[PDB]
């Protein structure tokens, strides 16, 4: 419960497995005195703090609040700071996702998908009895609405749901009006179990500014409309977008439905880790340097298993070697770069009679930082005296 | 070892101590929706004829194996390969091979160097273990001191494979200077490293006369060692990869095969399909193999336009190395089976996105919102790291057992 997994990569002795996850301390890991396996994930504790504040500090020019994707880190010691530091709720992809974010705290969840499946339909409704627990997921289907409607009805629950609206060539969401309202009717057929919470949309998948602004004044045209015949069953009702790429542009035309004074904007940002211009780099993945079969070639201890293609190469940014008192800087100018990605290695050129033994470790940086989090069960929190302080579990 | 009763793939987990073997007695098939869909699913019976056909096959040949285990990190799968005739398991790092340790393996070739003080740290601990055998490959003097001064430090010995290697390539020595550096780094270290024998991995060349000469050169470094009595383990290890190149390797190693001074030990890879180098290559030997067994399973979740239908499977469940996944059976709840889909359905995945993937279909498909898909995918091995928990099960789709990973 809440306890550091003895079997994982990236981590120190783990001398029980009832060891407390935020008691790692007493563990007394530090990293640069080769206490942890490597690879390892580490995140900066002092970094990871000011990334928080600094949203925490963001006033917003409109009235819209933030779900912010969980998906990216599965870490719900991170959703609870996010809560605590302003947070309207979580979004979440999967029946899987949402069970593990009630279990580590979270009380608002939405489900930015198609609930589908008795299994993943029964894994929220075993949620959905505590009555200090508020869920949404999104419906664009006749279909779909009549199966959560059935298995809901049958086990005596009320669901939420969002109206998800759609374009051409799109992902989900209802293309036109006709069946916008065959989804609405569908609802009004489960009065006592299907709950009209509001209406959202994912703008992202279109490109052109005017094409943005067209879809996302249809979805406030649609809100207005169910405002105005009393169709929706949750008071505010929700207008969701992502809002990140279009921050701006969203919050310009959903002003439009709060003014009714009966919606509110929540919108859906991506990672905290890197509203944005002052975040810093909050997490480094640290390996050992195993081989210098040439004078310009180094063999990593860091592969696709650790560190997804999807983030981008891994960048040197620190080095080290056992037995000194801190780590250096790595400067570009250097010509330090990884050049392959295998299973388990990398591949790292360097300028001939550089200062690199085997045994050294080399801190990276990764472009796209919670991309990788799916390849760590458990991520380091470290000190700035590289003392570990807490282990961070995902639920992927 | 139990399940965890908050993965993903699983049904109604209705207890913390659950025992993975155990799975059968929570009664899920996978039919009746009573398990949450993405899932990644292992077929018994060909999980077990793959592994009866490769038991067969050394018998026939009288090859030593050391499949590689780093891609799917299941030592009830390490155990059962064990169990019809595997000689050790092949693993990349001191977490894996604690791992294989922690589920019953008893010899592993680490395939790698072993480098820093807690990954040295953790493959010490096992070594207190009698019934372990273990090896890893050195390289460079550099490694060789670090790994005996640690060694010795903590008053115990460790078996290492000189590993060879060529210009421009992966690890391993580069040329006889190099080579005999190594050697003598190792015979400083007299009662703590013992040098088991000799390794390569011979794919890093591509060219056929190329990969010839580089296992030449192991067995000439192996036959010198033997000859100035340099092993101290009694067979020495001759170890190449011998898949992808498994008759080349074969022929090659012909005479240290027939000595009983070395045995060959190769590292062939995924035993859930035919998709395999060692065999492909044993065709020609040859003249019913080895078949697919897993299929990832998923929803249908939204039809929003008459070819357009969006899947609940995505690159957080299926691995972009292990292939696009392609729909291979169709199951409707109710129904009492699943039906195959073949390419003239003209069902085919065109996008994967983080949690969803994209299916076209003709317009007017038979498909709907709730309906399964199963999705065969062409490196299967390599989607296991999506998975903490992966389940098997019997003809009739009941889970039988629910098999752990280790990433
Ligand atoms: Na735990």
């Amino acid at each position: 419960g809440a306890t550091i997994d003895p079997y994982s990569k990236g981590l120190g002795m783990v001398p029980g497995t009832s060891i407390q996850l935020t008691d790692a301390a007493r563990l007394e890991w530090n990293l640069l005195n080769e206490d942890v396996s490597l690879p390892a994930a580490v995140l900066y504790a002092d970094r990871v703090e000011h990334n928080l504040k600094w949203m925490q500090a963001f006033v917003a020019e409109y009235g819209v609040k933030l779900a912010p994707h969980g998906k990216t880190t599965m870490a719900p010691q991170l959703f609870r700071r996010q809560l605590e530091t302003g947070a309207w709720g979580i979004t979440l992809a999967t029946a899987h996702q949402v069970r593990a974010a009630y279990h580590g705290g979270v009380s608002r969840v939405l489900m930015a998908n198609q609930l589908v499946g008795r299994r993943n339909m029964m894994m929220v409704a075993e949620l959905l009895s505590d009555p200090e627990f508020e869920f949404f997921c999104l419906v664009d289907s006749v279909e779909g609405v009549e199966q959560l409607g059935e298995f809901f009805k049958s086990v005596n629950k009320q669901l939420q749901v969002l109206l998800e609206l759609g374009v051409p060539g799109g992902r989900t969401g209802v293309r036109d009006a006709a069946q916008r309202n065959a989804v609405l009717e569908a609802i009004t057929r489960y009065p006592d179990t299907l709950k009209l919470a509001g209406v959202e949309l994912y703008e992202g998948v279109l490109k052109e500014e005017h094409e943005v602004r067209e879809f996302l004044q249809s979805a406030v045209a649609v809100t207005r409309e169910l405002v105005e015949q009393e169709r929706f069953a949750r008071a505010p009702a929700v207008l969701s977008g992502a809002g990140s790429a279009w921050y701006d542009v969203v919050a310009e035309e959903f002003v439009k439905a709060s003014e009714t004074g009966k919606v509110e904007v929540v919108l859906r940002p991506g990672c905290y880790l890197t509203m944005g211009e002052g975040l810093l780099p909050a997490l480094q993945l640290w390996a050992y340097v195993q081989s210098i079969p040439e004078p310009d070639r180094a063999i990593i201890g860091l592969g696709k298993r650790d560190s997804a293609f999807d983030a981008g190469m891994p960048e040197p940014a620190r080095h080290y070697r056992p037995g000194n008192e801190a780590p250096r800087d790595i400067a570009a100018s250097e010509g330090w770069e990884i050049f392959g990605l295998m299973d388990q290695h990398a591949y790292l050129r360097i300028p001939a009679g550089a200062d690199l033994k085997v045994g050294d470790m080399i801190a990276f940086d990764i472009s796209h930082p919670c991309l990788t989090f799916d390849k760590w069960r458990q991520v380091l929190v470290v000190d700035p005296a590289y003392r570990v302080t807490e282990v961070i579990e995902t639920f992927f």
